RNA sequence: ACGGAAACUUAAAACCGUGUUGCACUGCAACCCGGAAUUCUUGCACGUCG
């Protein structure tokens, strides 16, 4: 049925009555794609700091805040219906790749290494 | 029988022919459909044996 009826109650202690409550989630097993692509990141600025390019150590800084982005994400939620156990989720097989760009072999492995830092 | 009496300033001919209101321009940048609710409280596998 690729969607649960998840059911629920309240409970309310002036006397004890029940009023229910369905929360469909997705299932537990469902997997999805993930992607995203970062880039060279030429600035357009409104700063006088005119045509500054983004060089790799300016990168390497992001796939660390990629790492600790998703980290806790993992960690997190995602969904609705709060602090009450839903959305526990686990990013698999996170690989960046140089789509289109002049990025050298060096570079490219090693901000894989973030990724698998979560 | 007045230097008198008669007479068109008249006939035709195109202000026409060549010519773009045209060329450069993201309806774009920023935001979680997110926060708090017990599937619960009453309930014995048993009456029945000349």
């Amino acid at each position: 049925t690729l969607t649960e009826v998840k059911f629920e109650n309240a409970i309310n202690r002036v006397t004890a009555k029940a009023n229910p409550r369905q929360m469909e989630r997705v299932i537990p097993g469902s997997e999805f794609a993930f992607s995203l692509v970062y880039e060279v990141s030429f600035g357009t600025p409104d700063e006088e700091q005119k045509a500054s390019l983004p060089s790799s150590d300016e990168i390497i800084e992001d796939f660390n805040a990629i790492a600790r982005g998703l980290k806790l994400l993992e960690l997190d939620y995602l969904g609705g219906s709060g602090t009450r156990g839903y959305g526990q989720v686990k990013f698999s097989d996170l690989k960046a790749r140089a789509a289109v760009g002049t990025l050298d072999r060096s570079l490219l492995e090693m901000l894989n290494h973030e990724l698998a830092a979560v």
